[PDB]
């Protein structure tokens, strides 16, 4: 079994605020984290937005979420975007009221806040498994100050952060982890942890676990191979344990607008794929040194089936009869 079987459900809350509720394997109403729990899900990932105008991600957002997560008896993995909004290698965005013009203002700010994050869970008896300091960083975070055209900045402001959370008042200081998309590409990989490295500016005692994407329909060339071989290499040269903290199989998908990796253009799109695809997912990580697990990206956002890709659904539960899928079942067992 895989040491970490997640979801990232994030949406919970802004869904059960629409009159959502999801039904189990038997047709009965209740509570999606109890039905995550009681299939095998490990921990859950949430996304955490820092001065949201609306509300939506925040702390307090989390904090409810969490409790309920705590309920369950699940772990707690924070995918802070240190953002406003969705960060991404397209768009990462300086919270507002956080600087854009001064560094050692910008670390400060990125110091607190971690700090301040992990010191609330603390007050409200919440231990976190895990914690990133950003969402797909590749292309950096925080612009303009860590724009990639400084990976010094970069390494700066990822060494703040980190030291937040290990200065925190947590009984238990969290994993950190670092996570970069194109997880398949071993080049990017190496390229951006071995440039930032190397700047002294963040060190290999600052952060745990690596992080990364893992999507099948944005490139052909993403197949479980590279996926296979960017994972053990990352792991062997820093040393590290890695986890796939996002992945996603459509049951359904009419028109995707890139062609399928090869070895996976085999599986179908319905259910049994995903359940196909999420064994062989989880074969290859459970092959690697110190593949710790796997954690499926909203599984049950209802209203956001095709969950930004160019295919139709990707979700694991039947958005008619708010059933869950049996994949819901594989997840678990990996």
């Amino acid at each position: 079994a895989l040491t970490y079987r997640g979801a990232d459900i994030s949406s919970l809350l802004l869904l059960e605020d629409e009159g959502y509720s999801y039904k189990n394997l038997n047709g009965q109403t209740q509570a999606l984290e109890t039905i995550l729990a009681d299939a095998g899900i490990n921990s859950i990932r949430q996304r955490v937005w820092v001065n949201p105008s609306d509300g939506s991600y925040d702390l307090d957002y989390n904090l409810e979420l969490a409790k309920r997560v705590k309920a369950a008896g699940m772990s707690l993995y924070l995918d802070l975007h240190l953002s406003d909004t969705w960060a991404d290698p397209s768009d990462q965005t300086t919270p507002s009221g956080w600087s854009t013009t001064d560094l050692g203002t910008l670390k400060w700010q990125l110091y607190n806040y971690t700090l301040e994050v992990c010191n609330t869970f603390a007050e409200n008896d919440i231990d976190i498994e895990i914690i990133s300091i950003g969402n797909e960083i590749r292309a950096g975070l925080l612009w303009p100050l860590g724009e990639t055209s400084s990976y010094s900045n970069i390494g700066a402001l990822l060494h703040s952060g980190a030291w937040g959370v290990k200065d925190s008042n947590l009984a238990t200081t969290p994993k950190i982890m670092i996570h970069l998309d194109d997880g398949w590409s071993w080049d990017q990989q190496n390229y951006f942890y071995e440039t930032v490295l190397a700047t002294g500016e963040l060190l290999s005692t600052d952060f745990d676990y690596f992080g990364v994407s893992y999507y099948p329909f944005y490139s052909a060339s993403a197949t479980l191979a590279s996926l296979k071989t960017s994972l053990a290499n990352l792991q062997s040269t820093y040393d590290k344990p890695v986890v796939v903290v996002e992945t996603n199989w459509p049951v359904s998908c009419p028109n995707p607008a890139y062609a399928f990796p090869s070895d996976l253009s085999s599986i179908p799109f319905s259910v049994a794929g995903q359940q196909e695809f999420l064994e062989k997912l989880a074969a290859v990580v459970e092959a690697t040194t110190d593949g710790l697990g796997v954690y499926y990206w909203e599984p049950a956002w209802i209203g956001n089936a095709g969950l930004g890709s160019s295919c139709a659904d990707n979700l694991m539960v039947d958005y008619t009869t708010d059933e869950v899928y049996e994949s819901i079942e594989t997840l678990g067992e990996l």
